[PDB]
């Protein structure tokens, strides 16, 4: 596997904070976009597959990674609003151009796929794996960690994240199949080593996740890029889990619905990139090989 990140993180100001990313290689980009408590790291064994294929770009979402944080930071600060103001910023100091391959996760899938709707003319194609492909329900929410998340969502969640890290030490490790090493888990909870406003954006993120119809904003985007992605004939590679967390259920059923869309499984809970990291790189890369032809 390997716990040495991919290439050097590169700095660029955005609104007046730092933002990290990694950007090696040219031509057109393969955006790589991490979701909740990752960063770029998330993608060092993953991007290596696509070498000589484009322009490999890994971003670090606002206040994690080794992206500023957003002071005075407290509840209202980190919402899918604020970081997709920063995320839109970035990727377009970045001069992607018109034929963009992404690459998404989690939340960087609810980014990425709102991104790809409102820039769809500049989309050559989307893989995406254990994403927010929609709004969903309590029902559809995995049901091991239902309660848990359920109590990010109410005030027990600043104990449980600020103070305990529990995304970070908790639902990360127990969301991966194999034991990750000191140095990987040392990576993932550097960005938040201390305790407090810190971890926000980690205790943001699971308030934002749209369900039960809350809250209403990223839902009517959620509802949004669905219904799009549902009709688009944009290229599409589905790298379905077994068991899988998020992207199973209904969810999965609504995906599978998607045109132009190849799809493979591999082994995996929710962070699927720690368990089959090449399977997800070679598919990445025969993906794009066919999307870019000699
Ligand atoms: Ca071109
Ligand atoms: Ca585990
Ligand atoms: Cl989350």
């Amino acid at each position: 596997l390997g716990a040495k990140p991919f290439g050097e993180k590169k700095f660029i100001e955005i609104k007046g904070r730092r933002m990290a990313y990694i950007d090696e290689g040219t031509g057109d980009p393969i955006l790589f976009q991490h979701g909740n408590p990752t960063s770029s790291y998330l993608w060092r064994n993953i991007m290596p597959h696509c070498a000589g294929l484009g322009r490999l770009i890994a971003c670090d979402l606002i206040g994690m990674g080794d992206s500023d944080k957003l002071d005075p930071s407290g509840p209202e600060r980190y919402a899918y609003a604020e970081h997709r103001d920063y995320l839109d910023a970035l990727w377009e100091a970045l001069d992607l151009g018109d034929r963009v391959v992404l690459v998404v996760h989690d939340w960087g899938s609810a980014l990425g796929f709102d991104w790809a709707r409102r820039h769809r003319e500049r989309v050559q194609g989307i893989a995406y794996m254990e994403a927010i492909a929609m709004p969903i329900e309590w029902a559809d929410f995995p049901e091991q960690d239902r309660d848990l998340f359920q109590a990010f969502r109410s005030q027990a969640g600043e104990e449980l994240v600020l103070q305990d890290n529990v995304f970070v030490e908790q639902v990360l490790p127990g969301l991966i199949l194999r034991p990750l090493s000191e140095a990987e888990m040392a990576a993932y909870r550097e960005p938040f080593l201390a305790a407090g406003e810190a971890r926000r954006p980690t205790l943001s993120w699971p308030r934002q996740i749209p369900i039960a119809g809350t809250p209403a904003d990223v839902v009517a985007i959620a509802r949004d890029y669905a219904g799009w992605l549902s009709e688009s004939p944009i290229p599409k590679l589905f790298i379905n889990a077994e068991p899988g967390a998020l992207t199973t259920g209904r969810m999965r059923d609504f995906c599978r619905t998607w045109p132009n869309q190849t799809e493979i499984t591999v082994a995996g809970a929710h962070f699927i990139q720690e368990d089959s990291p090449d399977e997800i790189g070679a598919a990445i890369a025969a993906f794009v090989r066919r999307l870019r032809p000699a």
